């Protein structure tokens, strides 16, 4: 929305991964920063990891 806020939205989502512990989500944040074009991939990986580590 508004513009290409892909970076922002991906960053916010990766932060708000309640099942991930700090090191993992921080890892994905650094991956986002390093690979800005790959924010979609980084987000995908983060969400998949969060899902797999879900308590149930």
């Amino acid at each position: 929305a508004q513009h290409d806020e892909a970076q922002q939205n991906a960053f916010y989502q990766v932060l708000n991964m309640p099942n991930l512990n700090a090191d993992q989500r921080n890892g994905f944040i650094q991956s986002l920063k390093d690979d800005p074009s790959q924010s979609a991939n980084v987000l995908g990986e983060a969400q998949k990891l969060n899902d797999s580590q879900a308590p149930k």
